[PDB]
């Protein structure tokens, strides 16, 4: 499959998938109700964009992207379910950008949107201009640059999303287990467990699970995870700990502990122990995936 054809492209959460699929080479189409200059851009990129919704849009597409659920309402997706031309949803689409990156996946109920920018930040500090996801939207520091061209992809990974186990990352966090989604899985706490499990282990042998373990939750279902794992957390027992926490302004200062190095007085901008819990999952990212101490420090500090 070469051509995938998105149904209201201009969408907020459209234009930036079909700009990463321009990124990995695929011929990308797509239609819109009004011209904008989101599919101006995706036209200077090579999309051939379509304005009103017409059955011959769909022609020569190998799959479909539509913004919601298949409204057969629309002609181009008929046109589509009728030559046996798949059409998944935007979220499945964006889940699978994934495979094609180094995918680092925060998962956890709690935290996401949060971690998700503070790596970005430590990431693009170093250097690396990642290309994130938070809220259903693809993002990335460098405006002009197209989305993806990054090495790597950090993404939200909520356990909620119908994609959730059909993510393939590289490294996953879970920053808590909560039960505010208990409905997706038949209102039962113990099934939202046994998927973070399961989540975990879409991880390949030489990936890494990161941990918060001053959840009683994700410490409880540790040793079920059958992969390289990390554990962070204020917990005198966790791998990568917080130690010396204080304030100077709105500003939080604390020493974070990992093993094999030196102590490292680190600072971030956004109070509450939540927040020094999001640096720490960072930290442990950008640890393992050998960026310096100077480009974590200033990721964590300059974050807005
Ligand atoms: C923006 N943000 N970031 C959050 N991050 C994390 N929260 C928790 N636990 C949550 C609840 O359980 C928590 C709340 C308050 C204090 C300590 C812990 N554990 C984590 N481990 N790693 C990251 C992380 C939580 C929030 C909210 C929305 C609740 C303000
Ligand atoms: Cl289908």
């Amino acid at each position: 499959h070469r051509r995938i054809h998105f149904v209201g492209i201009g969408g907020a959460g459209m234009c930036g998938i079909a700009e990463v699929l321009l990124n990995l080479g695929y011929e990308v189409s797509g239609s819109d109700l009004k011209a904008s200059a989101v599919t101006e851009r995706l036209e200077k990129f090579g999309a051939q964009i379509f304005i009103g919704h017409q059955a011959e849009n769909a022609d020569g597409a190998d799959v479909l992207v539509v913004s919601s659920a298949i409204n057969r309402a629309n002609p181009e997706v008929a046109s589509a379910l009728e030559r046996r031309i798949p059409v998944v949803p935007r979220a499945e689409m964006l889940a699978e950008l994934m495979r094609y990156r180094h995918g680092i996946a925060v998962a956890g109920t709690h935290g996401k949107t949060t971690t998700t920018s503070l790596i970005a930040s430590v990431f693009a500090a170093g250097g690396l201009d990642p290309t994130f996801v938070i809220g259903g939207r693809l993002n990335a520091a460098g405006t002009n640059a197209q989305l993806g061209a990054s090495r790597y992809l950090v993404a939200e990974a909520d356990e909620s999303d119908a994609s959730f186990l059909h993510l393939q990352p590289m490294v996953a966090v879970v920053t808590n287990i909560d039960a505010d989604h208990m409905a997706t899985y038949g209102g039962d706490f113990n099934k939202l467990k046994k998927t973070f499990v399961e989540f975990l282990h879409n991880l390949p042998f030489y990936g890494l699970a990161v941990m918060c373990v001053d959840d009683p939750v994700v410490r409880e279902i540790l040793p079920q995870i059958a992969r390289p794992t990390v554990t962070y957390g204020l917990s005198e027992d966790a791998d990568v700990r917080a130690i010396n926490i204080r304030q100077e302004g709105m500003r939080t200062w604390f020493t974070v502990l990992r093993p094999e190095r030196e102590p490292l007085d680190v600072s971030v901008n956004m109070p509450g122990l939540h927040n020094v819990l999001n640096s720490l999952a960072t930290i442990v990212i950008a640890t393992d995936e050998g960026i310096s101490d100077e480009a974590i420090v200033q990721g964590l500090s300059g974050f807005q």
